[PDB]
């Protein structure tokens, strides 16, 4: 995955289903565009495979639950997601946790198949714990945190600050974004003065009323570090 | 939902992912027009919304597990399928089995959405259990013959014949289907000779050297009916 | 089992736990000789056998949630439930709700072994679909009321007259017990009159400063009616 | 937790079921006393507050879900445990795996009630994810060998090794233990010489026709070293 990134995921919002999908990932695109940065797009299961052959940024996934392709009906596995035309996903999100196992050899197959691979954890102990899996990224986002508009990068940067140390302390190839709660440019600059590489949110963009607008301010601290 | 179905689950197989997913679901539209029958399709998630832009026959999504959009992340809710395009869903298939008390709200749900809805059970017990939920229809599905191209409609007509019997005596709104291991036209006749309203199959199809021909086949006996 | 029956399921509340357990169960079994009453008590799992060699009275499981025995690490199976001294189980608790699948394996199951089995069920429609597999006993309990002291026989006796009517046209063989709110004698003896033949309760029972007395209450409209 | 240990997990065999449970942990005790070697036990949940009032050894539970007693039927909390005698718990095991973000939670609420930790893992990465957690110990435990009598130690050595190096290296305060097809005294010993500080079995224990024989044989080696 490209360095400093910021991920918009879309969760299950209206807002940014059927061909709101679509129109989101466009706007993303074009303010990486504009900034140069490496804005990245997670839309619902239903529309990442539209989303994929509709934009050149990266599609991430927002998860998976099987590694290869079969009879799982109902499933999402790594390698449809790739087939479809993903280039990454999100894993162990707080509002789809994962078991332990099925993380761990989830994380491996998706960097087997040239996936970029998120885990996210609630706090800094579980962010080290997701960190000794391999993953490109870990993402600690408080879970209390999210949806609330108050970001993690203001209410709660020790979780970032914890997160960034154990992690570089253990296992350096890994990076460190957060999430949760991250609203304007200011809280995005926050995170990245925390010691971040990069964020991952959902409301403030999904349901602004000019997306590429309100995601550009957002981008703009990524292309000022 | 239309009177005589017949459901092709596209599962999570590799020869159904990405592209292959449209390619099939025009396959399977033809073969539609051309017997004036209705074949339904149920792409993977990933492939949902692209499919269902593609083509004109109904796509059913393979399942859900929440009823409304919102903070969901890598969940797949029924607003957001009936967003993408989808006509209907499966639920608790074999493969992705459902808790009862999620199943009869989402059965619900699914209905009050205009979205068809087919309730996978393993036997005739279940089946009726299913039914109690009301569903348009309920697919007995023995989960042996899953895979394995032996017909249910061959080797386990019982199982058939009962969940008709029960049904029809308990909740006869509801419609019957079956599948498991259906491979040829044949084996789709004998099940609607045992009182089925349809059939649901994947490997036949999915894996067939020339899909066209095949579902034309497998849906031949519909409209002859 | 028999006939008029008041299940007192301790849950995981520490006012039961450990040797309390003993005596709670201890308290209930007086009440039922004292008033010649089927009172039937279900600990918590790590009890379960310590209290099934305390007393005589039906001894019943919280849940389950495998058939047999074997090597099912941190699980409880009906072949368990019964070797250890259980007389029955619940199933289905919407604190511990089940896959539709594998409750009716695990009526079905759990019937083989002699074992009493009640299933609960959020509302109406879904105790129709319980009732279906064959439990003795189908235990509507409206989950908004649980644990609030606001007898469903109070302000949703819709729900237990529903269930009733809709159990006794399908599945007359299977009974109909209610619960959630119950705090009172007269809550149990609105049930009774409503069409029920039991009450499922926890909170009054088992947070009473004098057990004993709050049972005699609570069972006493059983001896009535 | 003690030094080295030996834990016989019951799982959920009937040969070790209701009273057997009492049995077989009396006889593990006569072993563990006549050795001074710290035999654990795990009987299944229904009769873990029976054995442990039975008997003096460290009586563990083979899993938990939740951590505070309260209104969780067909649970087993972290409190209950503590409250019906347990000197501590096993997560993970391969039988039931759980979510990582629920397994901080657990680790972190056992160790704050005092209570032993154990978290199974199959492999070392993940052995190394949930050490980083923070329980006493970490047991590596290769589920393809589970229950089929060939030694982990002798089958898959690579497996305790590098669970002994990637742990020591990032936590050295986690201690390792593994099992696995432990059926002889030589197995345990040759764990003991891979670096474990100890062994989780139940097969060999469980199904053997001279328990108190057989545990002698097995708990041994940890006296020698």
């Amino acid at each position: 995955m490209r360095l400093p990134i910021l991920i918009i995921n879309f969760k299950a919002y209206g807002e940014a289903a059927g061909k709101r999908a679509v129109e989101l990932a466009k706007a993303a695109e074009r303010a990486a565009r504009e900034l140069g940065v490496n804005i990245v797009v997670a839309p619902n299961h239903l529309e990442l495979g539209l989303v994929s052959q509709s934009v050149d940024i990266p599609v991430y996934a927002q998860g998976a639950d099987v590694e290869a392709g079969g009879a799982h009906t109902a499933h999402v596995s790594l390698e449809n997601i790739k087939e479809a035309g993903g280039s990454g996903v999100i894993l162990n999100h707080s509002e789809a946790p994962l078991k332990l196992n099925d993380l761990a050899r989830l994380v491996a197959k998706a960097k087997s198949l040239g996936l970029d691979v998120v885990v996210c954890a609630p706090d800094p102990r579980t962010s080290l714990a997701a960190a000794a899996l391999g993953p490109h990224a870990v993402a600690v986002e408080p879970p209390e945190l999210i949806g609330t508009g108050r970001a993690v990068s203001r209410y709660k940067p020790e979780a970032i600050v914890e997160t960034v140390g154990l992690v570089s302390r253990h296992f350096p190839e890994v990076s460190v974004i957060t999430g949760a709660g991250i609203e304007s440019g200011d809280d995005v600059a926050a995170a990245l003065r925390l010691g971040t590489r990069g964020v991952l949110l959902a409301s403030a963009a999904v349901k602004a009323k000019d997306p590429y607008a309100k995601i550009v301010e957002l981008a703009k601290p990524l292309s000022e570090l």
